[PDB]
């Protein structure tokens, strides 16, 4: 089995445009090189190039609609594609709104995917819900079967089916969810674990409830989208949309280390890395540091070690 | 059912007096505000006008003993009486040692309540095993019933009537612990999870086992007395009395939260703060605002979210 | 039951000479002081005057063997005198390769105890297996006796006898192992527990499991050989070999506050203290104390509090 890096230098879900460089700075810090040490056979398709949407008018709050359902079906179309050829996808954001085509093209290879989204926000306001229009925070939403039709057809997103239910996907590192977002989880049923949860169970035994929910029944294919924000600041500081008391580094690592060996990772997304955010040099290199570890983790490295 | 703030600025517990500005900084940090958004009616009695007794002369080893058992009267009388209304009452410090006050006063009206004394301290030394005479070291020692008449007459204190007893009283962050105040809790027999506890069982664990330790047989009104200084150091560094490794930002919520949701808290202290001590203007923002977090956290907010 | 402190100011296990200091800085930080104040009885054997070996070439890619070798030699018969007058043993380190020295002297006179390696890394690379050559990552490789003969004799260790076996010894902290020390550690079955087993299980669990796998058939003799850098470079900063995603203070605390507690603890080890190696002296001063703290935590200082 063979690994894809597709780069996705997209900016246009939210309002900083550092994103974009989110994926050249992951592979200035060594990730190719080092996922060419792992276990694993890396091809690096590149970074997509998006087309930018010269006349795109906020579909009434919803802004840069049509930049964003235009960049996501480039993206969807990419990944069906290395899906298709028995590869795992493996997505470097910008905006976490690229899951939307991330995931989208995924699932038309391997509709019986869950979705294991490990994020500080639940990014699941749709464009009726959302108080900042920033689509990095409604995915989720134009993803889930249960919420088609409601909310109107926004420009750019015609190919857009909700293929995915909420039955399907687990949340982890929850610490800021928005009223209609709370509102929307309570009703579908998605199953989460905010930080409440995590400190209540302890990180081991939050995966081992997350897979039995999710590969009880029978094993598929494994999707993460992991934003960078879901760690602690204090690891991942450059980021858009930072939340104190998030998951720790060892947490995270945890968390991919885990989904590793289930041997099920199908697509991964590691989103939200703005290499122009940071404070000081040093807090770009630990958040760059901190992602390109964890991408690793899910693709073999352990804290206790490899061997040949 | 509705919250009464009482502002308590008062520091003749100890030698700093910045601590009586922890009122007007959690007010400033928007704390009444943002109370009113949670799903309680927020009445504000405002902070209370200590009465300061010149010619008050060390007892033994014990200073300000005429003035703090007189700031205490008064706000044992306030709380009695916002307790009376069946109201909750929730007291901003100072020192620690207007616990004395706030419990009392709050025990009048529900004798039957419980204590979750979240600090790093124990504050149980009397006026005979303290060895710096500062009484917001002391409140408990004042409050219980086995350890009356274990102590000489206090100046100041003869209003004061232990009606509390050691098996309704459960710590949580004890890491600094006086040798008088080891032997005290080890005679009397007194429930505590010091930080090895916390490192044995998890947050979660904590709190489950101090819940069914206090309300096993019967459920009944929770008093909590949250010492700022039960976090680290690095979450709540404006305190008077830091010691390292201690409850973290997530566990501390975590106690709130849970508290929360038993539906019996009654009283509630916010001790401590002090916003002159921070290294930086920072330190002293990221102590009111864990502060403010927490308080909230007692009335509602969840880090999973809410929703109306 | 004495304690006996025995200062090792060694650095000829790594290239930087600082940690020749860390038997010193700990003297200055109290320790000796603090450690009469426990209930232990205090001697303090002073520093071991260590003999250089001016003629000293590397054994093939072995730096310093003879230096070490001899070092280590005089060591382990200090510490095995100490044994012999039922004295526990407490050395303070220079590199972890005087550990070689420290468990040998004492497996002399307690050929049965085992050990607890608290680390980041493994310590097991033989001379045929190690890229860097430096002596303190391969005291385990010398006193093993499954590793006895898997690598060519080294000048300076021919008094060495592996008396040791892989069953007799427990990991923790592990986060940082080389290719053929996971290798090692698989085919010979040592007993660890990464940081991915302390964030799966939590530290209280960990010791549980550790104490059951060493002391289930029956109790013995405990030596701790704990290597500074086992917890995070955020607490113990001033160390040669810093990992990421390390044990917490109060992990590392309740290590020592359960090791404490069996009874059993025979020997101890406070390796790897470099006060040289601050980027602020304030770095520094946070790793001594932390040691020092460990150190006592070791002895009876539990967090609960204490008394006569
Ligand atoms: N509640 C926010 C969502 S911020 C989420 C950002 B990120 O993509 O990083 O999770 C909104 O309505 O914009
Ligand atoms: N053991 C100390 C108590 S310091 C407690 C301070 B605070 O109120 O913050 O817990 C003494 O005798 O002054
Ligand atoms: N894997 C490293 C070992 S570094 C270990 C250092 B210390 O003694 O601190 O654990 C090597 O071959 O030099
Ligand atoms: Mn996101
Ligand atoms: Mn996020
Ligand atoms: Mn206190
Ligand atoms: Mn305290
Ligand atoms: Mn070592
Ligand atoms: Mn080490």
């Amino acid at each position: 089995k063979p690994i894809e890096i597709i780069g996705a230098p997209f900016s246009k879900g939210q309002p900083r445009g550092g994103v974009e460089k989110g994926p050249a700075a992951l592979r200035k810090a060594g990730l190719v090189e080092k996922l060419k040490e792992t276990e694993y056979n890396v091809r690096d398709h590149g970074d997509l190039a998006f087309v930018d949407v010269p006349n795109d008018s906020p579909f009434q709050i919803v802004k840069n609609p049509r930049s964003v359902g235009k960049a996501n079906e480039q993206l969807a179309a990419v990944v069906a594609e290395t899906q298709k050829n028995g590869t795992i996808s493996v997505v470097l954001g910008g905006d976490h709104s690229m899951a939307i085509g991330s995931i989208s093209g995924h699932a038309r290879v391997h509709p019986d995917l869950c979705v294991i989204w490990v994020d500080a926000h639940t990014d699941i306001n749709t464009p009726l819900t959302t108080s900042s229009g920033n689509l990095h925070g409604q995915p989720v939403a134009f993803l889930l079967k249960e919420l088609k039709g409601k909310f109107p057809d926004v420009p750019g997103f015609s190919w857009v089916t909700p293929c995915i239910s909420a039955k399907d996907i687990v949340y982890i590192g929850l610490r800021d969810v928005d009223p209609g977002e709370h509102y929307i989880i309570k009703t579908l049923g998605i199953k989460y674990f905010s930080m409440t949860e995590v400190d209540k169970l302890g990180i081991g035994k939050v995966m081992e409830e997350t897979f039995s929910y999710l590969l009880g029944r029978k094993k598929r294919p494994i999707h993460l989208s992991f934003d960078v924000d879901g760690l602690d600041p204090v690891f991942t500081p450059a980021t858009g949309t930072p939340v104190v008391g998030g998951l720790s580094y060892r947490e995270g690592l945890y968390i991919t280390e885990e989904i590793y060996k289930t041997g099920l990772l199908s697509g991964l997304d590691i989103m939200e890395v703005n290499p122009t955010l940071g404070k000081t040099p040093e807090e770009v290199t630990r958040t760059v540091n901190t992602a390109v570890a964890l991408t690793l983790s899910c693709f073999g490295t352990k804290r206790e070690g490899n061997h040949k």
